[PDB]
């Protein structure tokens, strides 16, 4: 049951420029997030957008659709990891505007990922290049890390280049 | 949960700005909704461009062709935008946008390969060959060869092939 | 999800205000009743102004198709039929039943008159279909019978030659 | 089942009461977090009341709510009615000091009913959070969490999970 | 349903030339019955075969397959209606050797029948001709009777030409 | 569904060189029929094999597997249509040894048929050539007939070249 | 599906050195085929083994398990395609003893293929090398052909090196 | 349908071949253990051949088979055909030294696809078993088991999981 | 698929080995009890071997097997392979003193995972008394240990009195 304010709660957050990326990312979630990003951009192409991320991952092309839209719009995008960002969720976290990528202290971050053979490898290489661009790590290090079935703490994710700030309280 | 803006749900709000969404598998229900939206936008103005957002793995051939024919029939220019993917019938719709107005974002994947009686399935397949030839400007022989290859193309390859005009990282 | 336009219409209701009725998907009793109710509404708004009938359907229940057919004939309005995607089985009967001169298809549509209760009753219904197609296409009963046994689709051009429709348009005239 | 006019829960939300009920998963956590952000923007000083009746749920979803409670500036009064087990008892214990309550017949459990290394890392995060808010040593928290049992409100007060056991308002 | 052994009980009855046509008649039942008729014929093409019929009907082509095999073999076939013979069941009852078609006293018999249109009519006309042949009634009378949704007593079925003898006790 | 004796009636028929092709033809049915044809062949490569066919059709490649095995073995094969032979069932009926293709009088026979596009057409053309070979009709006539959604009587199927003899009683 | 007896019919065929590879190839099918190959080898390591193949394909590692066992045993193995051999089925067909790979005239043969990303590519490359070895075609030609979604006639498969003989009669 | 000659697996059992196929659960473990006890009583000296084609399964069921292999006196030749992942690769590695084999196209994975403390205790038992049979350090075993990947037979030989990669006898 | 030699379990039964595997319900208990009666009538002196690999099960079904083990005159050697949890560990502990074994990697749990309230407590107290009798620990220590949600290694189970011998080899 989604509560209302006199607007359902998510719509109310949307009016304050907060977009929620929650649960598994599929085509339906991607389209909704993209539609919300277009809406916020037309209200103002300068004011920051806040992206709340609590997700175990999802479909690669759906994640990439959101990724490309984030890059395409002019707005700065602050990413916030609460709970977890695994697989495509961690890619979206890392794709926030430099300096504006955040996690709360107990979140868990995973870049490991839990079609023809050639196509699955082409998509995998696209992920390598995107993580390399945003984290500043080499392709070899990205590949090694993505093969490891383990989560990182927020501090480790900061050291790796996935995020900028680990906040307990506002600054 | 579909979010609302103030009462419009997010897609209806996009529709008021002349953006139509073609998302997920294309069946008769999706085709009818898209067609109804195209008729609405045309009556508001038969000159102002229409934006078509495409993120689809494909679908039913006749439903795809219904949308295709309606796109051609209306007078408006139609800008097509590939985000995520356009496979099978999705890539046909992408290619059918107004010349010069067919776009993809940088990490999209495009497939023209295709994943009721035998004679009828071949007749539909030949209709697809002729439509791709018209809009890509490639020969029928090249279309037939390419459609037999089970693979995706990058946006740059799709541009070289004639499926789209522009690969944009940021607006122009 | 059906989109809305603003004073709140869903998109099909908005099309209905412009005299467009949609016959989409399989035709059953529920679809027939909705289409019939819409035809009665449009008639009372004006019994002279044309009605546009959008048809994209693989067919359906014979008596439900016949209910829509009879209502189309009964109202006074001219009815323009438009085949987009496909009109198979009962869908092609409705297409053929539009006002003469006002039956249209877009260029890539597919049209089928082949059809994919006690034995005597199924034959009686089949003969009613033969007579309706004969009336509207102007073909003989023998030719209708032969054609309906062939499991195939027709292009819009072939359907025009056969008498199912009048005009194949790429763009408005 | 939900009575109308605007449902009862939205009406409670207008009085700064947030409900954490049933199993805690990602969907529940997101709703609770969204409500906490709403109440904070209405006023970052006025207290928030958190009603907790829950058998527990997903660890990361519980931790997401925990972190948001700490992050906002408001004081948060926690109220245990019925039960607070597993992640539910962590949220109860995480209320503002002096403002953690239970009604008299509630049951409280800190026992907990992914790769091996990851389940242990999450378990150690829970140990440190309970130690911080209860003021008990890590060794005592670990021992208590291995015992499959519930505590009465009085026992939970003695342990440091809550501050007040009320039969009637003060 | 546990089948008792002595051979299972149906196999034991088969060794004494008794074939059972029970329940709905589909392709599987028809094949079984046909296989049994071929077996009994090879043991002796002169000795009578007893066919026990208790059936609400079934698939027309499967019924016709059994019918044609009954006619094809040389043996006399005694048909016995116990419980009921409806639709295709009553056709098989009527198709027994003349003089050898029986019912017990409380059985119920129905000739009413509870693919493209043209094909269903062609099959229906094949049924008309078969009933006319074995009952000795006109085609017009068969067609009228088959439109009536009702059962007949054994005595009425005897008068109509579906069977020869209604026995309470052996003769 | 209970077969009678375990040593069922179908195995007993197999010992007399009768193979049953019943119900929908899929890979499992084709393999069983093929295995039985190999068995009968090794018992004697001269003695005829009887193939009982009551089938609404099935998978094209499974039908073709049985077809090719029938041609490959050296035995004469008598085909018998009881009930119906539709789609791939009618192909098997037509593929019996010339002069040895039979139907009982009330059977129904259909040649109409109720993967990439190019592949479905290649298989369809293989069916055209097989029917042309065994019926002696032209490719154009086969193609026209297979588009018509209808059944044929045994007499019509005889005239068309699908079978040789329509028997009410043995010769 | 009732299996007839004489021995069930497949066991009877096994006594004449005929092994059946039918339907989708999974771990259960592979283990049965492997067990049968070990049995026939111990009866005689010289007498040929006949392998009947009618299969749309299946699990790659299960197909490779059968492949490796075929190579490992000393017996000559005659492969017979009836109906179809697609994906892993066509690999087994091609892996028969040279000169002893057969198809009946109306069979259809497909080498196109209808886990982490790196692992699926490693398995795909193992398939390329196996087809190259047994067909005598270059790796580049195998890779190009496997990307085309289409079937080959028995004659085309013979020309390609997948089989040696297309027989209408024994 | 399992063919008869004995069903085919029973026939292989009479030649001292035991099959460990598909997912390993309690039912599979009990059957394998029962077969190992049978073969041991026929002769406690003659080798036993263990065919392994398995994606893994339940840890305690794998450990039950492991302990029984060690407990009996017989030499045990392990054979990887198709794959040995997770608990399957542990059983492969637990064969008698010098008698651990793979065919050339097999895939081998030591990565693994109840309370928190208990899952770690079981994990540490696996670390010590792999260390014993491969001769690698505990630190290297731990690192390798976190990597979600398969090894070729040659890599598995270099790592100490098996002794011989044979194309032909 | 159960192999034949007798199916393999029946063959083991002829050598006085009874298998208690998987979840223990009424059906399993009745089969085990029937086997114990059979072995007893063959000889009331010769030992019986009980193989235990079980996560637990229904309390009354476990108690039925327990009572029958005590009732017959034979010595009973218990063998834990894989695991013995809940009712499984009770049966392990109930073997003849000196004849209770585990292999080295087994896991043993006496905690119960996760009828009127009074009845569930009566059954729980029956378990306390049975464990006290066979382990020789005080009932207070049994009750405390059974509240801890954890497994024991074979060595710890030996120290606790659950079993007598941890063997790597005969
Ligand atoms: C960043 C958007 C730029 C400026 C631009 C443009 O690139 N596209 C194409 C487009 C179309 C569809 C999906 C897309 C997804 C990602 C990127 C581009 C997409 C349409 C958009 N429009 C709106 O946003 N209109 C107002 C939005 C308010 C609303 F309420 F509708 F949300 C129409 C006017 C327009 O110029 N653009
Ligand atoms: C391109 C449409 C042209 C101009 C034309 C015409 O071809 N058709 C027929 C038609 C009917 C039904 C479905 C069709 C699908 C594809 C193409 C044509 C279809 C109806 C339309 N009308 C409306 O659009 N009316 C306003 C509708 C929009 C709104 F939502 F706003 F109400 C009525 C005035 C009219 O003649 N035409
Ligand atoms: C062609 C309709 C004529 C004129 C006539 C008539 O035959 N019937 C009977 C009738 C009843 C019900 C279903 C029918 C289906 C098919 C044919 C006739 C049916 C009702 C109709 N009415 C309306 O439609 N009234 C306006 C309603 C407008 C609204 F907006 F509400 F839809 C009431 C005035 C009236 O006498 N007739
Ligand atoms: C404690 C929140 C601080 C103050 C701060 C901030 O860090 N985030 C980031 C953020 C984003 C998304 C999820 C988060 C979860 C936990 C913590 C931070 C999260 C958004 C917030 N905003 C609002 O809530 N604005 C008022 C609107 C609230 C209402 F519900 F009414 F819409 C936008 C301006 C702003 O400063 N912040
Ligand atoms: C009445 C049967 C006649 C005499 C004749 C004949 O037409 N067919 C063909 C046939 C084949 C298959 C199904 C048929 C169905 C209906 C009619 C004929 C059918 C087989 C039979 N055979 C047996 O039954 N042989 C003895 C076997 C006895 C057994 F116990 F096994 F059933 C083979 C030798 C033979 O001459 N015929
Ligand atoms: C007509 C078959 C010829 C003669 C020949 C041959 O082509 N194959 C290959 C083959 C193998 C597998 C499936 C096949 C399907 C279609 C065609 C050929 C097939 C094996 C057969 N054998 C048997 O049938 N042996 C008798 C055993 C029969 C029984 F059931 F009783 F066990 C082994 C000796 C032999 O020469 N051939
Ligand atoms: C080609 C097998 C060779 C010759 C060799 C050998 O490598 N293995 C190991 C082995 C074990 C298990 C699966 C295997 C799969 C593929 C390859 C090897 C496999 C067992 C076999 N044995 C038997 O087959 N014994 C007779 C069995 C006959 C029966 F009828 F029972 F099946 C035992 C002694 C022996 O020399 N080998
Ligand atoms: C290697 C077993 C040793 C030698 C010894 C022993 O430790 N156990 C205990 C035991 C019991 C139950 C399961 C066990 C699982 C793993 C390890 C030990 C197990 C019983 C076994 N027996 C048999 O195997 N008997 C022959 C069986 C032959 C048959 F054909 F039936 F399978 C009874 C005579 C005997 O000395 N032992
Ligand atoms: C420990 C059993 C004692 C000795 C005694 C006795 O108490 N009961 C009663 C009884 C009955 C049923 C279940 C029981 C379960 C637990 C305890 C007692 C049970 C029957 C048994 N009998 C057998 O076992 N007879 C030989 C059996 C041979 C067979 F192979 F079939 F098992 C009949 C003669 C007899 O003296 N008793
Ligand atoms: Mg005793």
């Amino acid at each position: 049951l989604i509560p209302i304010v006199v607007y359902d709660i998510y719509s109310r957050l949307l009016r304050e420029r907060i977009v929620c990326v929650m649960g598994p990312i599929d085509d339906s979630v991607a389209s909704l997030v993209i539609a919300q990003l277009l809406f916020l951009q037309s209200e103002s192409n300068k004011k920051p957008i806040h992206m709340y991320i609590n997700s175990p991952g999802g479909v690669v092309t759906a994640g990439l659709a959101i990724y490309d839209t984030m890059q395409y719009i002019l707005n700065p995008i602050c990413t916030w990891c609460v709970g977890q960002a695994a697989s495509m969720g961690s890619l979206l976290l890392a794709a926030g505007t430099p300096g504006m990528r955040h996690s709360l202290p107990n979140s868990r971050i995973m870049i490991h990922q839990p079609i023809q053979a050639e196509e699955i490898m082409k998509l995998k290489k696209q992920l390598y290049n995107i993580y390399a661009k945003h984290t500043k790590q080499s392709l070899q290090v990205i590949e090694s890390a993505m093969e490891r079935d383990r989560y990182m703490s927020p501090m480790e994710a900061q050291e790796f280049g996935i995020l900028d700030k680990v906040l307990v309280h506002p600054p």
